């Protein structure tokens, strides 16, 4: 094994390193701001100066939170309008409701874990749950995009000493309403055959244009990350804590994952399939290990597909349509363990009636979050700006989220995949 | 006849009740939800009891007036770039023409009703009319969407006492400025015969989409309307007072409707036509029925053509273009007659300024209210929203609407039948 | 000479007025109001009758504030997307760098020229430059549409007395950062050659719809200054130093604009091209003059054409594709004028910081003014929403607009032309 890389070691990397430059370039970056922001410490700097430092995260900050809303909804009417299409049967629907309730227990099982292990170191939950039943439905889509619903107490009805609700309104970014909208629009226009035409093209070229937009903004990605980095590390004090609380994070993460990977996953398999997924992950390695490496999961589709054609002995008749419009409709685990994180770092109360919002808010914020490989920023914008705290928490989350996308990525595989045998079978 | 009916009893009514199934199921949903309001008056409950077991019937509310605003713009910018292609001649605006002012007789009329019989039980008119003349243009859609305008008094300006107004900022809807903002931005695009064909289409399948919304929406109205009686009658005092005030506006709505159809109408008939009503009215009775019993204009508009072709004795040459832009273009009556009386019931002030304001928002409210047959609750929540008041009121109004909506297509069909003769006469 | 006008004098000036109209209507308004202002002065009238008197003024100022936006995005949407078309080669992006660089030459030039002459009679700087750089990314379109984002000062952070910096928001009208978004976009949209066809047109048609908007509503504006000329005259006292000021204006932009014409813009010619630029006046002579006669760009663009292809030898195959795209991409000179003289009435500090934002936003609102001949009153809305300031001194500026208009088109012709030389001789 040694010696083939020892005589595969001349000098052509070139073409490599330009095929890989986004992942080195964003590594080099996140090392070299926390080199910058942990010798920058001991020189006492004032709060004008390091805001006039770190001006550029948050101008990456800011044009992030300008792309996430234009980004979810074209992205979403446009696989919501291309499902009716290619799924015209009742098997679509099948798949459709299979992923739903595969990632609800994901969400679930997440939820769970968070509550169990405690990664951070009726008078509101029902009042929790009244008010996102409201949120499904804003006022419109105007008050949606910067104001949400909230309820207050005026303490003041009807001697009368209660706990009264009353109507209110909390400032931020409302994606529930917006993205339940825009599943329901995208419905009805798939459901058009003809009259829709029209309408559908254009979708589709904004959408198009959204996804060109988010990519060649990214290539500033790098010198923000660098710039956060920096500033956020030297104001923060107490560097021991919040190490502690990122190791916990990451250690929650990753055998959160696993679990869901190699329990519940595999545990449903056999419910229904009765076979051995052993003989499945021994056919689909090859894919896996090319989703490991090329972290993208539409750079490996056809290669996805070519080993459940030759190797893992699937027909290929059901193929061509549950894959596809299975990957537009784990990542809702991910953004609920980020979101209940970032809750639970700022000292807030938690309590257990807002959890369930807060997973519904992550559930439904990842459905239709990209279709880039590196979308691990945008959907945190996504997330935080739904549940309205603070988005200076980006760096911690970030500086590992290169090794959790190749997770995402091969657990995305190993879903899509897993449902391409379950339709099969059915 | 009672013969007939006796030989047609078979048991063949289920294609009946499916062709008739919204009216019947609708007028149950108001008859139980009245049942249980009744009988659970005598059980005192909480204010939160009440707002929890009510939630449904604001959250139809809710829906409702996320459909107010696109259904509107999207139907009468549809209904302005149609006009101009089906109307390419001067007749056709003699027709807009006749059809505006007879609605602004309507209007006019049912608002010196309301004033001289009181259904209910320079200071501000010269502002009130100021700012109904500013509101005409707010700041643009955006601002439009959520507040309007509204003049204040600061009462410091320049021995200095006087009433000074001051420019200021009102939250609700503004649909004033923005329905003559889309009627002039239909108007222009409908003057396109090529360049706008583009524009056209993208808007004409955002209408069907719209539409299609609305419908599907609407089989979720049993069961909110349901718990919003159900919610409102127990929480609501001295049912004796409100009954009476329906009554009256029962009286009132029924009174004003039957005068201006046999009045003043076959007035405006004779001074024109200088022929005998009665004969048309003999004519059209069979298209009358149909109107009553579907409770459609459109699913009625082929048996109106054929009615006045054969036996009105009506040229076919002038029907082809007069109708469709007219129907497009007595709801303003009843849109009036609502918002004067929620006006009057919650106890305003109730000055001679802004019952022409009213007045006016009601009549540009009703011009591209819908093409459902049952669009009570979308105009009650247009008008609501444009105004401002509390929409907790629909109950009331809509307690008795079924009865309404056919009298109101009724008028629809008479005024459209007689425009129809009075501009083949020209 | 003299003996020709003589012989031409018969009664043909019908077809002469009715070509020329708008002006010669907006002239006679403004001497009408003027002339009503004045003596209207020694009648002592209320507060109230002034606003009830020139409430027409600001309904215009109204119905110009609504086309700002809509007008602005979709005509510099339409010119990006035309000008990768039209531009597919390195000539056109050498042009594009070279207008802009002469513009910034010119928005420099000014602001030395406002700040030298004065015409009226770190702790902010960087604050300003950083809130500028910050206001290119709003949080969204939405906000962008009324408010934009200003830095304050909470003084409670941290013994502890210094000028913190906290973020805040200020209404208004965010162009800046909604134009860099047009810009972009339509940079994106224009990148497709095949997949953003069905957008462009759409996109393209309403353009042309708001072209036609504008247009029909600008047959208001004679009343509409009238009006706004007799409300302002009446209330604003001591005349001598507001007409001193005016008449400082008109010299700082009538001497500012000349010099820019007939020095740095000649400098630059010769430092290049290497030849007379008098010989190409002698040779574009006529099209100038017909530029000054009919104030329109467009309708004196085929003049341009000719006048360039026989007189001034200029090779024709250049000529297509550099005049059109650079006419779409001295008013922003004029821009910066008008909006430092708005600034230096009204008493603010004018401060040494927010003179270079002040710029840069006149520069970014006049790059997708508008086509019209008489876009002053456009532009200035566009201005003065951008920063913020009042708008009630458009009379002031708009008392002499028509005499500038025409300065701005023979300028807009001499540029267009310099530059086509430039490009040929590249």
């Amino acid at each position: 094994a040694k010696k083939k890389v020892q005589n595969i070691t001349k000098e052509d990397v070139k073409s490599y390193l330009f095929r890989n430059a986004f992942v080195l370039l964003t590594v080099t970056a996140v090392i070299v701001g926390t080199i910058l922001g942990f010798t920058l410490r001991p020189y006492r700097m004032s709060y004008r100066e390091v805001k006039y430092f770190s001006f550029p995260g948050e101008l990456l900050m800011r044009m992030l939170q300008m792309l996430v809303l234009p980004l979810i909804i074209s992205s979403l009417v446009t696989g919501m309008a291309a499902l009716d299409s290619k799924a015209s049967g009742k098997m679509g629907m099948r798949a459709v409701v299979y992923y739903m309730t595969t990632t609800i227990i994901a969400v679930v099982i997440g939820i769970i874990i968070v509550i169990i292990i405690h990664p951070g170191k009726r008078v509101t939950a029902a009042d929790a749950f009244l008010d996102l039943i409201r949120n499904m439905f804003p006022p419109n889509l105007v008050e949606a995009c910067f104001k949400q619903f909230k309820t207050n107490y005026e303490k003041r009805s009807f001697i009368t000493e209660e706990l009264v609700p009353v109507p209110g309104s909390v400032n931020g970014v409302n994606a529930l309403g917006l993205v339940v909208f825009s599943m329901c629009f995208g419905f009805v226009i798939g459901n058009m055959k003809e009259q829709g035409q029209a309408l559908r093209e254009f979708f589709d070229s904004l959408n198009e244009a959204i996804m060109r937009l988010v990519a060649v903004i990214m290539w500033y990605a790098p010198v923000g990350i660098l710039f956060l980095i920096a500033g956020k590390i030297v104001e923060m004090e107490d560097m021991g804590v919040i190490g502690g609380q990122l190791a916990m994070y990451t250690v929650t993460v990753i055998v959160g994952l696993l679990i869901h990977a190699v329990i519940v996953l595999p545990l449903l398999y056999f419910l229904v399939t009765r076979k051995n997924p052993w003989v499945f992950i021994g056919g689909l390695l090859q894919a896996l290990i090319t989703a490991l490496g090329t972290s993208s999961s539409s750079a490996t589709l056809p290669i996805t597909f070519k080993c459940l054609e030759e190797n893992n002995g699937v027909d290929k008749r059901v193929t061509r349509f549950v894959l596809p419009v299975g990957a537009t409709i784990g990542t809702a685990l991910y953004e609920a363990l980020a979101a209940i994180f970032i809750a639970q770092v700022n000292n807030f109360e938690l309590n257990f009636g807002q959890i369930i919002t807060i997973s519904i808010t992550a559930t439904a914020a990842s459905i239709g979050a990209a279709g880039i490989p590196q979308a691990g920023l945008v959907t945190m914008v996504i997330v935080l700006t739904s549940v309205g705290l603070p988005t200076d928490d980006i760096t911690l989350i970030i500086a590992v989220d290169w090794f959790l996308d190749r997770l995402r990525t091969t657990t995305n595989v190993l879903g899509d995949s897993l449902g391409a045998g379950i339709v099969e079978h059915l």
